[PDB]
């Protein structure tokens, strides 16, 4: 009864996780239309990511960023043989189920789209389709995993062409893992308690409205039927798995502001499994050339001579500094 | 002049509440003119909401937003067979009585119009026409109900095309209900005390002007003849009814920033009875298509395959992020 | 003379007060010229209020707003049979004596004109002409009365077409009266002390300049010969009269941001004796229609069916939300 | 030893004070050129005030306002028979000596010109020409007198056409006089201490620079040879003289923002000896009419019927409000 | 060695100081080119100051202000017989050595040019050419002298045409001298300690970087070999010399914002030896006239009749205010 | 890694350090293209620095500044015989390895490019190519050295044409060396502790995320395998070497805002080994002239007569003041 529940939770999880492994070692490319899908595939993309506008443009446009039009996603799935992934707004369950129904290979609960739910992410374990989610540090990654993400990427700062935020997120996650490895089981439990705190945020908001103190009550269901303590337990388990593994239990990709072959190489060299690039490619002057270049960079990242030759023709990345990013997009939690 | 005022008034409450049930399961559409009224009806709207400008436009125009011109409301009631509802300024009793006299089916005391009274809402129990009111959390909803609202909706952030605020309000209300259900009667009484606090606001202002301390006096009439403690009692009663019911005693709709079929479906899927959409439809590129789409979305919300087919043609959208909403229309209390 | 002079002077207040009663139940309309005076009278205005520009325009123009040109006031008094009232700057004694000499029926010491005196209002008891004054709460109203105002109105926020500030002022006054009625005589005395505080303001400024502590000295003449304690006594008397009367001892009108018939009706329904409207009428698209409509609204305010019919044709101009009123004209004290 | 000099010292002061009395009861008009000098004289100005630009224009122009050009002052002295006064920068001794050498009848050490000395005013006693100075309260007036001013005016807010600041200054001065009259000699001495404080400002600046504490040293020469205590003594004397007199020992005029006949009347009615008006007249639409009108207003100020007839034709640009005066010219001290 | 060193320090210092005396009693004029040099000489300038742009223009141009081009300085030295002085950036030793090699008569280490060294001024004693330096108070002047300045001027606010800052600086210096004269030798030693503080600024910055407390260490070499205590001793000596002398041991000129003959006269009348004017003359409408006028003003500054005649044609000149000077240029310490 | 990796690290380090010595005594010029490379070489540049845009332009352009296109670097290495150096983003390891592969003679880890890593610099010891790094004080310089920099320069404020920041950094470094020389070994150890602090920054961020206190743990690996204490030890060694040497163990150049021959001369005269100039030359009006001039200035820096002659024709680089540098590029740490 209980044990069988626990059993499909795990067989299905492992299957979903399994899909992610297919995409490992390659580049996944944001694509807004049939053409771009083709350019992407032709350039050696392991898969494309369908959205309405690339993040750089999302930034320029302002307003609300939602799931791509169904027509567009269709058109893209038709244009290519490789897996098609698509983006949905954080917490927006309906968008995800439409995406799943449409037959996309993976759904990305994306912090670049305007979040739908201020409190919770989608509960991903309920879906058949596998999810990829963003994380700016290990707490985030673990929560996202616990909610059922089959793959995680760094958030970085999307559409900025600036690799710094991606690098920060990778280092934060990695150092946090190494810290876990140096801890006693009990200490790790404390970290698990900290990492589950965000789920309390609804509850506490409501305690405040009701003129009660903001306290965690032991039998109080917080999220999707789970008690705070229950979440702390499950997370704790995941942290232990991580301590053993030395890395994340799922495929872990670098994302955001990859603008040049060297950028991609750098991420790979930091121990990432693969690279997501949207804006770097199509906001570039020669998109197909840049595409192929980044692919070859990810395949050759440990070979400086090759990296050097790979980067001999293209004209871009473009722009957006520390000062005036105007919507710092690494917030979901 | 008997138990007449107790047992008749309750009969009337239940009647008023009764009207609201007619509209349940469907979409109510903001409409500024005869044409839009028609497109709405034709698209399967269960009812239309008459106002001068759709919220998105209200925002753009600035200045004072009042009740629609009587001519316009008339014109709209003529154009369609389904119920016509109309908006009035918070606390503006005269506007409401004119609306009622005009024979509208329901009056919305709306936080999207410029509030008329900084202290109090309209005392709705005195009206024959039934009222719908906005709420951003349970305290608000309960107060609104106590004042005689027959139906409540979430405020969301009107005219932003952003579903986040609506979702926040639904979650706050729901979690607060679950919290009530886990409470002893005495604890619930405490919450009732907290929920009645806002009525003291005009008393306290005057105490301060009078150089007295701001204190609640036991026999002091605060609002429409009621003592603070009296309000606390009635509210408490309502809370208890909620505890039993597991939901609100009246029809409860989602509103504010529904921009796409998926949005409406998400609201339905969170347990709302129905959806209000103004700006999402007529600020969209193909209003009739979007209208019918949202209707069919609300009818088919638990069927992802249908949702998917339903949103295959429309071009539509809106502005309004987070940053620079410039108005933040989620205030009435 | 002594005893005769006394007699004359005591009964003078009641006479002045008496004039105010003539205007009770109707609408007083701001008018800048002969035509507007005519339209006003024709529309059933009980009286006109002569000024250089209507408040909405006063706002737009910036700069210093003074008494209207004598020529203009003349021209207006000639154009109509009903009482002509005129505005003067707060504390500007000369402007008022010129107004009185010109034979206006009432002088309004108006917070919409640029105040002349940062410390004191005109001492109105010395005038033969009766004064109307603005008040945003009971303290203000009582002080203005004590200085000899024969009639008081709410300040509201003039020229905004927004009824909210008017409503706030009405409620603050009323609640403060109810509070008074629930008080022991001694308590009321305390309120009297609080209400007379503002007169100390020029004393204290000078104490500070002189390097002395800011203290009330018992025999020190503050205003027009009166000691602070003397003022406290007179005010206390007036408060007691209010406690008895249940309202203000003088005719009390609603003013500012009345934009539509329903607005005026609302004010009447809150227990006001009558309505001042300047901007609502002439900044409206169809001023004579709006004028007559507001008059008929005030006459028919308890009759929703009539209010409804009354409001069937007009198109009036509205502006000035909460955000960016830029002037906030509710200051005199 | 020293005996006879006292007579001399008193003698000159009284003579200087003398000249001021000639101008009492009338209007002094700012004039920038020969024509305005003429219009002014013709209109019954007792004297003209020569400057480069009228204060309103001084405001508009920004930059440094000095000393009118010598040619211009000459040209003005030629154009009229009445006394010519001229403005100089605060503390600018050279400008004053040139003005005196040029044979002006009075020098105004004016807070409307850009101050020359951040610490001290001109030591006026050393001059043969008599000085008029501004004061925004009694401390200021007394200091200015002690430095040898033969006449003082209120500062008001020059060029604003707003009488408020003038009225404030008059009230502050008057109430401070009445406060003096109610004081024991010892108390008055305290006020004298406070009023002499500003002279310490350059001493203390230097103590701070020298890393000493900011203290008053008893034998230390602050200003023009005088010890702080010495100044406190002389000031005390002047305060006593004021207590006896009930007013200032010198001719006292109202100044700044007088824009209309009623304004001038109001100042006279508050007990001022006369009125300075620059901007009110020549920034008016009909300068000669307005000029004559203000003159007749000052002659007839206690006669409302006359005031009323007097202001039957003119109309005059007047710009600036409380908000955004941008300069706030009442600072010298 | 030991005994000859002093004779030599004294000898060279005294010679350098000697040059300054040649220029005493006259006007030194900022000049950007051959023509201006000529106009200056012709007008009775005792010397010219060569720079790229006059201070008013320096302000307008923004960017970095350096030593004039060598060609320009050459061209100027050729154009005139009187001494040519030239400006260099604070602390910029190389610019000064080039100026000296070019054979200028005096170098000005100027706070109007963009400072080169945030910590220290040029050590002037090492140079054969004599230096003039700015000071806004006595501490500054003394430090500048100790570093070997042969002449000092007030900083004022350069390019503003506003004499106020010059006057402030003159007063601060003078009062601080008078304070010195009233002090015991020990007290003066304290002031010496205070005046030598700024040299510690680069030491303390480094202590903070090194994680040490900011303390003065007794044998620690702060500046050009000198220990802090050593500097306090030398400074103390100079202070004593000042106490005896009643003034500064070097020629002391007024500088900055002298815009009119009366300005220059005022400076002279405050006990300055002479006047620097750049902007006042060439930003004037009639530069040669203004130039000659200011010269003649300095020559007859105690003769009001003459000053008055001297100022009969020119206009205006220049402008700035307190508000928005945008680069307050009196800093360097 | 026992006794042979002390001597073998000495070998490679000393070789790398050796290359730097080749460039000592000359000017290194930023160059964006073939032509500038040529002009540079022709003008006596010891080496060129290849980048996409000169720092002044980097500032103007905003956006992300990365490594130069490979084509451009190639083109430059072809155009000249002297060493070609190239810039890379801080911490961007891939860019550096591509640069090294391309065969550049030196890599500059430059704070003028957009940093890639918010936590760490490239670990330079692992590279065969030698690195030059920027430092704003001794702590920085030492850390950069420990990471394996073979040469260090001051950061200054790049592209501002303002020598002040360069001078500040030189003084800060120098005074901190002198401070070191005055310290006991134990004291120096404390400085070593302080200088190693920045490495803890990513550890502590992660401790905070994990809800632990921010503490240094003794066996915890921080950077490239090293424990905090280990770094403290290595740094301490370097400090001691500095104490002996009286300067930095590597070639030390001045950089940042050198705009004129005198600037370069000043730097040399402060004891720098040579000068970097990008913007000063090519943003100048006559680049070749200015180039040769700065070279000859660095060769002749102790000869004022020569400096003087050397600076006789050129004009330019208006650049950027203290106010509104808008970027403040001296941050890496
Ligand atoms: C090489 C460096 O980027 C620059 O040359 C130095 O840091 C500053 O360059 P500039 O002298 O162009 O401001
Ligand atoms: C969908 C995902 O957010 C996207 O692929 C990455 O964040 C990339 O952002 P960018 O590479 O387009 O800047
Ligand atoms: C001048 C008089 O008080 C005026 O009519 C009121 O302020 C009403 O203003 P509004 O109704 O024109 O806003």
């Amino acid at each position: 009864m209980d044990k069988l529940k626990i059993i499909m939770e795990k067989g299905t999880e492992r299957l979903k996780r399994g899909f992610a492994k297919m995409v490992k070692g390659g580049v996944i490319m944001d694509v807004t239309n049939a053409e771009q899908a083709r350019i992407a595939e032709e350039a050696g993309a392991v898969a494309v990511m369908a959205l309405h506008k690339v993040p750089a443009d999302i930034r320029k446009a302002g307003g609300v960023a939602r799931m791509a039009p169904v027509e567009k996603i269709q058109e893209i799935m038709d244009a290519v043989t490789i897996p098609v992934m698509a983006k949905c707004r954080i917490g927006h369950e309906a968008e995800a189920r439409i995406l799943e129904a449409l037959g996309v290979d993976m759904i990305d609960e994306s912090e670049v789209l305007t979040p739908a739910d201020p409190f919770f992410h989608i509960y991903k374990k309920k879906f058949t389709a596998p999810f990829v989610c963003g994380a700016r540090n290990l707490g985030e990654a673990v929560r996202r995993i616990w909610e059922g993400a089959a793959m995680i990427r760094t958030k970085g700062e999307a559409g900025t062409g600036n690799i710094i935020e991606a690098v920060r997120h990778v280092r934060l996650v990695n150092e946090n893992i190494r810290l876990i490895q140096r801890m006693t089981d009990e200490e790790i439990y404390g970290v698990a308690e900290k990492f589950a705190e965000p789920y309390l945020r609804l509850a506490f908001s409501v305690k405040e409205i009701s003129g009660l103190p903001k306290r965690v009550l032991e039998n109080e269901p917080i999220y999707e039927g789970f008690t705070y303590r229950e979440i702390v337990e499950d997370i704790y388990k995941i942290l232990l798995e991580i301590k053993k593994l030395g890395r994340l239990p799922v495929v872990n990709f670098a994302a955001g502001g990859v603008a040049t072959p060297a950028d991609a190489a750098l991420m790979m060299a930091m121990g990432m499994d693969g690279v997501f690039v949207g804006s770097g490619i199509f906001k570039s002057s020669n998109p197909p050339k840049m595409a192929r270049a980044i692919v070859e960079a990810v395949n050759h990242w440990d070979e400086p001579d090759v990296l050097a030759e790979i980067s001999r023709e293209i004209g871009e990345p473009m722009r957006g500094q520390a000062i005036e990013e105007l919507q710092v997009r690494m917030e979901e939690r």
